[PDB]
């Protein structure tokens, strides 16, 4: 229902979405650019929206993460609650690729992701008006 924030296991960054479509991560939990709307577009599938940015998280055919004003099919991810109780966000289009952040706060390229990495593990937080 309410806005949330995606906390990454890799280093402790919040997934961030800039107004200009850029995606990155920050430790600052008050940065308004970390508020996200996860919409259940279907069972096991969510679209990830930056509230302030008014943009949708997206994954490109080359591994690139960016935020588009337009919702599209590169905008869907499978949300899965892993056995460790962290969530993972896997591209519904580019099926072996996950949303992830490097220990540097940069996002990690889709193509370099896979199961077992910290970079992929996130923990949603929040709820609120």
């Amino acid at each position: 229902k309410d806005p949330k924030r995606l906390y990454c296991k890799n280093g402790g960054f919040f997934l961030r979405i800039h107004p200009d479509g850029r995606v990155d991560g920050v430790r600052e939990k008050s940065d308004p650019h970390i508020k996200l709307q996860l919409q259940a577009e279907e069972r096991g599938v969510v679209s990830i929206k930056g509230v302030c940015a008014n943009r949708y998280l997206a994954m490109k055919e080359d591994g690139r993460l960016l935020a588009s004003k337009c919702v599209t099919d590169e905008c869907f991810f499978f949300e899965r609650l892993e056995s460790n109780n962290y969530n993972t966000y896997r591209s519904r289009k580019y099926t072996s690729w996950y949303v992830a952040l490097k220990r540097t706060g940069q996002y990690k390229l889709g193509s370099k992701t896979g199961p077992g990495q910290k970079a992929i593990l996130f923990l949603p937080m929040s709820a609120k008006s």
